[PDB]
């Protein structure tokens, strides 16, 4: 039964930090690349989308565009990782890793980001 | 590549009423059930698990039990095909069909529930 884990829930971000938020998979001996797809995205805005190789950036929103990419060494792994750069207060909320591998699942993240004043400020107006 | 297709993305039902949302999916020549899952869901509360071949039966979520299912004749015709019966204003909302066959893919379908007075409490 294809089950995908996530090691951590909740992650709280610092504005302007990176971070790279995690869902696991079960990978039994080599992983078969064709075979796999894994979509992020947050609040049915989408962030990666990885089918049978390769990222496709074609249903992605712009606020991650140039900001966002999977590690994919951690796929072979069994880690589909998401790295976020520069993290900005408009990311916080959920994320979904959903991974398709002979079998299929999906997972919630929650992110929160903490910034000061003169952040929030701007993120206010 | 894989896509899933809603003709309809919006349904406008009535409450004590039915509905039945649809998902499209491309099948070549004859339906694999063993490589098709099928997984329908709305904000985050599962409705369906078909899972090679079986719908499992006990994990549906309880505010949906005995009034969902997966129309699995429509399968074989690439229709993933939600039906839901006794509709609840609880059932507005925005609705996913996330189907994986040698690909996988999902869309999003939005449910408006009409009601009168006494059914919308609800309310309290
Ligand atoms: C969300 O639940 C499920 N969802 C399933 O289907 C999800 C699905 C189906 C079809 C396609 C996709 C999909 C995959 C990649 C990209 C796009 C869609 C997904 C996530 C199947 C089984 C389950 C139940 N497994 C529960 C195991 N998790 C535990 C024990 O923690």
């Amino acid at each position: 039964a294809f089950t995908v884990t996530v090691p951590k829930d909740l992650y709280v971000v610092e504005y302007g930090s990176n971070m790279t938020i995690e869902c696991k998979f079960p990978v039994e001996k080599q992983l078969d690349l064709a075979a796999l797809i894994v979509y992020w995205e947050m609040e049915d805005k989408n962030i990666i989308q990885f089918v049978h190789g390769e990222e496709d950036l074609k249903v992605q929103h712009s606020s991650y565009r140039q900001r966002a990419r999977l590690l994919k060494d951690q796929l072979s792994l069994g880690n589909a990782a998401l790295q976020i750069t520069d993290v900005k207060l408009q990311d916080a909320g959920v994320y979904r890793c959903m991974i398709s591998y002979g079998g299929a699942d999906y997972k919630r993240i929650t992110v929160k980001v903490n910034a000061p004043y003169a952040a929030a400020l701007e993120h206010h107006h």
